[PDB]
């Protein structure tokens, strides 16, 4: 039944506990909470590294090659972490990045750390392989960032997704490039049909902080860290 | 066959991949490397939490209960990590730590975000469930604290893990309670007999790390980030 209570969507889990969706600006709030509370941004990256990396191995089943498509913001470098986790697993990761002027502390670190993996960094589409990979990771999207979607980078990435063939993975995608599987984090947004598979990723809220917030909580995950949700 | 290569005992795998023990200051020094090139403390200790979480998991299969025997050095941080992570995903957690005089950092920030879940912290032995419990994760021991062996909460605590009939894990144990599992981080010590059913856990040292401190190493790690070892 219906363990969750926010203050739109409605999902539920396999055991169909049903888990409901919130806002955009109530998620960041939450997230905004947590990060005075300890659970620090880099804490964060870290875990969602590790647990995107989990699900997209479980994905993936010579080693297997992953596409890694991530922007010059805090959704993107969410990709790098999880990129790296699946370096380190001996996975072929060719990670897209475009060039930016201003530098971003998040992008700054999580690319230092991927740096002293195997992992192959890249600012080229063409630098991709063209023979189709075994799964494209996309994190190409921050709602944020409302004027970059007319980007001639942008639009040639979105173009080599939907050229590929292989299957995606959208990281932490907007609300409103054809998904395969999209993974929400902590708390999903309202996601659209557009979404496809949808999983909810545990980021290690306490479940205190959400009741800071106003949201009765109750963990939806049981003991995974990965779930997919239904609708 | 011998992937991985250090310039003492030697582990295989469930593949017979031989992953070899390294002393305690070369796995400091690599620690220390780590922490240089990006992955800072709280890093590790978000990972380490998760993973070792994940194992417990496992091990465990009304809720279940877990009694977290954490001493005030960094090994016991990482047990505090480890049950908050646990304590998010509906495990009662009762964490038992020591009060202390100068403040510990590492502590400090895990205590605080344990605070938040509904994990219960204790200071006495005697505030822990008389009922036998599902399990007792061990952080008691770090090995810079020669002297803390002789403490009356130490030999006190030492001997409710042996009273309480309940399987031991040890996370990151010292080489020298008998553990039925004992979990090592990134790279396994020279783990005795002593330590029982010992796993390898990964903590996110990406591989240029490991050529830097002089070991070339290939991820004896697959697709998971706890694997059991043998000898």
């Amino acid at each position: 039944y219906r363990r969750i209570i926010v203050p739109s969507k409605e999902f539920c889990t396999d055991s169909g506990l049903v888990v409901p969706s919130i806002s955009y600006e109530l998620h960041k709030k939450l997230l905004s909470v947590a990060e005075k509370h300890g659970l620090t941004l880099e804490r964060r990256l870290e875990m969602t590294g590790v647990c995107a990396s989990q699900m997209a191995l479980t994905l993936l089943g010579q080693r297997p090659t992953v596409a890694l498509l991530c922007g010059p913001h805090v959704k993107g470098a969410q990709g790098i972490s999880c990129g790296r986790h699946l370096a380190n697993h001996d996975v072929q990761v060719i990670l897209f990045l475009p060039n930016f002027v201003k530098m971003l502390e998040s992008i700054t670190n999580e690319l230092s750390l991927f740096s002293k993996t195997q992992g192959q960094q890249v600012s080229s589409l063409k630098d991709l392989p063209t023979s189709p990979v075994d799964l494209v990771i996309n994190c190409l999207d921050c709602p944020e960032n409302v004027f970059l979607r007319d980007q001639p980078w942008y639009k040639a990435a979105v173009a080599w997704a939907n050229q590929n063939r292989a299957p995606v993975l959208s990281i932490d995608p907007p609300v409103h490039i054809d998904a395969k599987w999209s993974l929400a984090l902590g708390l999903p947004l309202p996601l659209g049909e557009h979404a496809g598979r949808i999983y909810l990723c545990d980021i290690g809220i306490p479940q205190q902080v959400f009741q800071e917030v106003g949201i009765n909580y109750h963990s939806p995950f049981g003991c995974k860290f990965v779930i997919p949700l239904h609708s």
